[PDB]
């Protein structure tokens, strides 16, 4: 049993994950695979945590999910240097994600979500 907001967040989530076919951003970055990551990135974020926040109804607006998505890409652009494949994939993912999470699309969903309340 999910609210219209939760289901809209999951559809956007699945569309965002299709822009990351390499699964670079599907799971948290550990210190084991990236030394000093916990000491450099103060607010780590990844697709798995965002999906967990959706299922626990932690997200309030699509904008909050969009803020986490921006944080996810910018984190990779701080820890990784501009030549790295992680930096370049994060830059491309962020740009694609901003078109998906555009104010135009966030709006069509806000109306449909609202129309599913108050009968
Ligand atoms: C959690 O798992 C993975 C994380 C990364 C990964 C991501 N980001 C954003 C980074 O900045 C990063 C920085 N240094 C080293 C690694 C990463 C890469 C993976 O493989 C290439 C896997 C493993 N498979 C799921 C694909």
């Amino acid at each position: 049993e999910q609210t219209p907001l939760q289901e809209a967040l999951n559809q956007l989530m699945r569309q965002l994950q299709r822009k990351d076919p390499s699964a670079f951003f599907s799971f948290p970055v550990t210190d084991f695979i990236a030394p000093g990551y916990s000491m450099i990135i103060k607010h780590p974020m990844d697709f798995s945590t965002m999906k967990e926040k959706i299922k626990n109804n932690d997200y309030q607006s699509i904008e909050e999910l969009k803020d986490n998505f921006k944080l996810m890409c910018t984190n990779a652009m701080i820890y990784n240097k501009p030549e790295t494949i992680y930096y370049k994939a994060a830059k491309k993912l962020l740009h694609s994600g901003m078109k998906i999470l555009s104010q135009e699309r966030i709006q069509s969903l806000k109306q449909s979500i609202d129309f599913m309340a108050d009968l």
